[PDB]
């Protein structure tokens, strides 16, 4: 049915311990996820290896962040090389919490994108405007600036997914996704615009997934709180 | 007297194969009596390292955040660290302060949370070259220490690490001043019992002389912690 393969990422954020995450993983393994959804789970960094060992190999594992060189004097960071060594195949970059709580600049995010892709990871590249920005009427400026930094660091979009986070919060998600796809068409290529998944972040739940997934430019979801809950399986099945 | 303390900060280095080999060499080494050894692996390898290291060596995380769970993509909490079997966290490392912009206020909040959650804390302080050359080392490190101390109720599980950021090639002079700070601003008892470890460059060839200084209680070792000479550093008092 869709033009781009449906993509569902679950961002566990800074939540869970071995016991509770083991239970979450058991539930996902028992769901037998459909072949037509690409599912990725992003555990806290201390649990990437633990989670990859237990999770169904059909579900991919992402790190929630990484740094921009293979090794070095960066206490508290991890590199793409470590992510791959733990069996993870994706990284989430530019998440709103890294930008707005931890002050990660666009320049730094672009450098991380380039390094992660060179190292062979997939990247879930996050963008989004804050409340003050939406109220000031500059949604497009903000998300187009963020997207261009990402694009300037992407040579091959096959392993990139763009995630729009409505940090400020007919469907408003659809309006933004259509504009982002138009940006890709005009500034990268029609082929990249037509093939790149643009997934919706923020507060996706079992109650909103079917309506949002029916929007023509919404290709999936980056799921926060609901990724810890049984309803994540219903989100995976939003197109079934 | 104060138990000699040797921490190895692996920073953002190593993979399972190379860290497994490093751990084998540490497991085979004889750790002297009255010496507390701690290794701080990259965050992706805290659990791995704890599983492979002999219990004689403790594991530290290289950083943590200031609440137990929450919407902090990319962070880990003290509860997760303890769940992986680690018993320490390094907080305030110069790279966190200067590359990643962590404020004194944030570091203090992390210290309080990690202690409340049952971890030991290696709390790092230190001046940059421009501060050393301006003559303000003491002012800088005293203020950093004050923010830490305002967040420490019980010093039993705290170790203070002095890292002159520029010392990549004195220590005793600063350690003596920091101990005097503890004496005047906390208590004589805390000053006498708290380990103050040196986190500037330490190698096998410099460790014995540093360890003999009266106010140096051990080391937070950087690059040498990845190398065989870390075992010589563990033996710096022998
Ligand atoms: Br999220
Ligand atoms: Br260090
Ligand atoms: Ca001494």
């Amino acid at each position: 049915a869709p033009s781009r393969k449906f993509f569902v990422g679950g961002n566990w954020k800074m939540n869970g311990r071995k016991q509770s995450l083991g239970e979450l993983i058991g539930t996902l393994n028992a769901a037998k996820v459909p072949a037509d959804t690409e599912v990725v789970c992003a555990p806290p960094t201390a649990y990437i290896d633990f989670a990859r060992q237990k999770l169904d190999p059909k579900i991919a594992v992402a790190a929630q962040n990484c740094y921009k060189v293979t090794n070095g004097a960066f206490t508290g960071e991890i590199s793409p090389g470590m992510i791959k060594d733990c069996g993870a195949t994706w990284v989430v970059l530019g998440h709103s919490e890294r930008r707005h709580v931890f002050g990660e600049s666009d320049e730094l995010i672009g450098q991380k994108v380039a390094h992660a892709l060179a190292e062979g990871l997939g990247v879930i590249a996050c963008i989004g405007e804050k409340l003050d920005e939406r109220e000031a009427g500059i949604t497009e400026k903000v998300v187009f600036e963020q997207t261009k930094v990402i694009a300037d660091n992407v040579k091959d979009w096959s392993k990139v997914v763009l995630a729009y986070e409505p940090v400020w919060a007919p469907q408003p998600a659809q309006e933004v996704h259509e504009k982002l796809r138009g940006w890709l068409k005009s500034n990268v290529s029609d082929a990249v615009a037509q093939s790149t998944r643009i997934i919706y972040g923020g507060s996706v739940t079992g109650a909103t997934c079917k309506e949002l997934a029916s929007q023509p430019d919404v290709d999936g979801f980056l799921v926060g709180g609901a990724s810890l809950k049984p309803e994540f399986v219903d989100i995976i099945n939003a197109k079934q």
